[PDB]
């Protein structure tokens, strides 16, 4: 019939109301600043999102039109100030507010009150406004009652060929607002995709593990980008949500995918422990045949060969019982220090972002000794400390395959990479490895500064090696300043397999030896005196 729309704007207290219903009601003292947002289904009147964006507080705006535009044309939006939304509200803002249909939106002034309710394409059902009299004083509160009759079903929604994707997609469209093309009525995005298949694939029966939270937007970017990787078994993929949240859901079913909500046991880093454990529990459980589990973050772009990546390597792991783990993420690899992308390292570390677990280390070893949900640690500290370490380490690549935009790194878009040479990294091939790099590596000249490019011949395709104080096994005080002034990862000690750092520096491979520490200071002349860096 007509749904009766109420929307109050106010110096300290905002409300929405449809039908009686309080969908939305903000009192807080410190919080909730600026323009809310809510989208109506035109047919139900069920909400579908609700935003706040501080427009007092710079670029909140451009986060705002981005939004609406998001919208699908039709949808109710209403709008309602609490306390400023005018002051970094830019005129790109304003524009889209006229657009809509509002007429007190574009001439927004500091402290206003202002209250609207319109259609996406016209027309607008009502709105008010207060200008504020003083700058100490805001404008008087505003309360918009009126009436927007309903949609029929039919008008509502997209009309689409009745493929069954398209069901799903329908069923996501009609209760979620803000994703934009993948609800548009023409040219929907797709939701479903065709990658490459992976010719004899060994991963092909190994379980991936989603680790989600209440991020919907991260799940939604990561999901696509997983789906789109060569070689991807969709029914092999498991969503585990740490918590009941609808929106992160309804993005799995989205794409048709297996989801588990979790009830959380908490707090802070001790509850994102337990959901890891919970959900390496229920992967292997779920296939009791998997000797290996994929465990990706909701927070990483998914390179192309991933899984063709992981491959051709995974049979390191059954083969080499000194091997903690293989991860994606190369903590060093930046766009300036990564080159080789069928480059692999030993490191001794766990790195995550992207790693593969296997099932008998964490049935045997690390399930029975899982820190208990009373100790605020971190999961990936703790799988790094000695006693769960043990000496073991990671099989990562030179060039990441995972890319982390849970908010420069070098991360791989080439199909298909061949890596070379997999079986050297076994571990007693990996050392014939390193002194057959060495050998070969030109020593540079140590009374240069390691920090500048004139450290390395102006060349590509070279090796070259430095040599760095190591007095202990535990000294990375030149490493660390080294680290920094490379512009690379500093705050703690990555990238390390028995004091040699692997590196490119102009497209030139770059060894790094601290000595004496290092069993490989065997390889250095007497002639040369370790460099040492201080802060």
């Amino acid at each position: 019939r007509v749904l009766d729309v109420e929307v109050y704007s106010s110096r300290s207290k905002v409300y929405v109301a449809v039908d009686g219903t309080t969908v939305l009601e903000d009192e807080a003292r410190e919080q909730g600043r600026g323009i809310h947002v809510i989208v109506l289904n035109q047919a139900t009147g069920h909400v579908m999102a609700k935003r706040v964006f501080d427009t007092y507080s710079p670029h909140e705006d451009e986060a705002m039109v981005l939004f609406l535009n998001m919208v699908a044309p039709g949808r109710v939006l209403i709008c309602t100030v609490k306390d400023e939304g005018s002051f970094h509200l830019k005129d790109t803002a304003k524009a889209l507010l006229r657009s809509l249909g509002s007429q007190a939106g574009p001439a927004l002034g500091w402290r206003d009150t202002w209250a609207f309710v319109g259609r996406k394409g016209g027309p607008v059902f009502g709105e008010k406004h207060s200008k504020s009299p003083a700058l100490s004083s805001w404008g008087d509160p505003v309360l918009l009652k009126t009436d927007v009759p309903l949609s029929s079903a039919e008008e509502a929604e997209c009309h689409w060929a009745d493929t069954e994707l398209n069901r799903r997609r329908r069923r996501f469209c009609s209760k979620v607002e803000g994703y934009g093309s993948v609800c548009s009525c023409k040219d929907p995005t797709p939701i479903e995709f065709s990658p490459d298949p992976l010719p004899d694939n060994k991963v092909l029966n190994v379980p991936v593990a989603v680790i989600a939270g209440n991020r919907p937007n991260y799940l939604y970017r990561m999901l696509r980008s997983l789906l789109s990787a060569q070689g991807v078994s969709p029914q092999m993929i498991t969503v585990f949500i740490d918590g009941y949240y609808e929106e992160p859901m309804d993005v799995v079913a989205l794409f048709g995918l297996r989801g588990i909500q979790h009830t959380p046991i908490s707090i802070k880093n001790a509850r994102v422990s337990q959901h890891y454990k919970a959900s390496l529990t229920a992967t292997f459980n779920l296939f009791p045949e998997a000797k290996f589990a994929v465990v990706l973050e909701e927070d990483l772009d998914i390179a192309v060969d991933f899984f063709s990546f992981l491959s051709q390597s995974i049979h390191l792991l059954e083969e080499d019982d000194s091997l903690y783990c293989i991860s994606a993420w190369n903590d060093q690899g930046y766009e300036h220090t990564a080159e080789d992308p069928a480059l692999l390292y030993r490191v001794e570390t766990m790195p995550g972002l992207g790693w593969v677990l296997r099932r008998s280390l964490y049935k045997e070893e690390l399930e029975p000794k899982w820190p208990t949900p009373e100790k605020l640690w971190d999961w990936d500290m703790w799988m790094r400390m000695p006693e769960q370490r043990r000496g073991r380490e990671c099989i990562i690549p030179d060039v990441s395959r995972s890319y982390h935009f849970g908010i420069k790194h070098k991360f791989n878009t080439v199909p298909g990479v061949q890596l070379r040479n997999v079986d050297s990294l076994k571990k007693e091939a990996y050392e014939v490895e390193v002194h057959r790099l060495l050998s070969e590596a030109e020593v540079l000249d140590h009374s240069k500064n390691p920090c500048e490019d004139s450290f390395l011949p102006d060349t590509e395709g070279h090796t070259y090696v430095a040599f760095i104080r190591m007095e202990k096994d535990d000294d990375f005080t030149t490493w660390t300043q080294l680290a920094k002034c490379l512009h690379i990862w500093d705050l703690d000690v990555r990238g390390n397999h028995r004091g040699l750092w692997r590196l490119f520096r102009k497209k030139n491979h770059f060894l790094v030896v601290g000595v004496p520490a290092s069993p490989y200071s065997v390889k250095k002349p007497p002639s040369v005196t370790p460099i040492f860096l201080e802060p």
